[PDB]
């Protein structure tokens, strides 16, 4: 093949990720080996934007698939582990996070949905950029940033799935701890319900005929959000809230989120990556 692996690079569901060199070009990609689907990959091809992980080529040969993508050398969760000790800079926070959003604004308008939005999968440059990569091929794997209509058993998930994770890696980003580090289906569902209060036909129209909802789900009540995600100023916090409404469609879309207040100050300052 026109593909050299110069080293494994992680694991996934259906396949495993190389970093390759393409010996046409001599250009250096991320390449997936895996063993109707193909046609509804296929399309992602199509998607060019600056905060997309760009999809190069889907080979279908020798009865496989390999997917190539653009190549990046590091993902958020390494840069929030080396960044532990001292915190990530607030406007290096606003950047990525006004990035992530404006993706997501150009994913959404074309009808494609991540599902699975994690830091592991979000990555970054030395130009201070933010890319959203295995965005819209879905179609044990931590459930941290699972949305709660998904763990409640909703078939028919929205772009809201979307904006709920990306609202959980903010809080991360900010508090240098996962928000609802859950470890089961139960759990991660039980510690949303520990912070923003068990919801109901009140906040929540629907929520009692939920597939999973159960009448014998405990009752907490709503903890205040300066205890949740401090020091994060009165903007942040207002802007955490929209994104983490348990209604989908109270939760703000993508669009509305980059005219929020706290993107008033944003900029675009630059990384030490290592
Ligand atoms: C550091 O990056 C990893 C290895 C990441 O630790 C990780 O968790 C997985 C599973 C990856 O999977 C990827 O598929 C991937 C894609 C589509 C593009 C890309 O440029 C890269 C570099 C990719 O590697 C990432």
């Amino acid at each position: 093949e026109n593909f050299q692996k110069v080293e494994k690079i992680g694991e996934g569901t259906y396949g495993v990720v190389y970093k390759a060199r393409n010996k046409l070009t001599g250009e250096v990609v991320a390449l997936k080996k895996i063993r109707t689907a193909i046609r509804e990959i296929s399309l992602l091809k199509e998607l060019n934007h600056p905060n997309i992980v760009k999809l190069l080529d889907v080979i279908h040969t020798e009865n496989k698939l390999y997917l190539v993508f653009e190549f990046l050398h590091q993902d958020l969760k390494k840069f929030m582990d080396a960044s532990a000790l001292t915190g990530i800079p607030l406007p290096l926070i606003k950047s990525y996070l006004f990035q992530l959003l404006q993706g997501l604004a150009f994913c959404h308008s074309h009808r494609v949905l991540h599902r699975d939005l994690k830091p592991q999968n979000l990555l970054i440059n030395t130009e201070g950029a933010i890319k959203l990569a295995d965005f819209g091929l879905a179609r044990v794997v931590t459930l941290w940033y699972r949305a709660p209509e998904i763990l409640l058993g909703c078939k028919y998930y929205s772009t809201a799935v979307d904006i709920w994770s990306l609202g959980c890696i903010f809080a991360e980003m900010v508090t240098r701890r996962a928000l609802f580090p859950g470890d089961s289906e139960i759990d991660q569902l039980f510690r949303i319900f520990r912070t923003l209060g068990t919801p109901d036909e009140v906040v929540w129209p629907g929520v009692t005929s939920m597939p999973d909802y159960k009448p014998s789900f405990p009752k907490w009540a709503r903890q205040d959000f300066s205890k949740v995600v401090p020091p994060l100023d009165e903007d942040g916090r207002s802007l955490l809230s929209q994104m983490l409404h348990y209604d989908p469609n109270k939760r703000i879309s993508a669009k509305a989120a980059l005219a929020h207040p706290f993107f008033q100050d944003v900029t675009k300052p630059v990384p030490h990556l290592r």
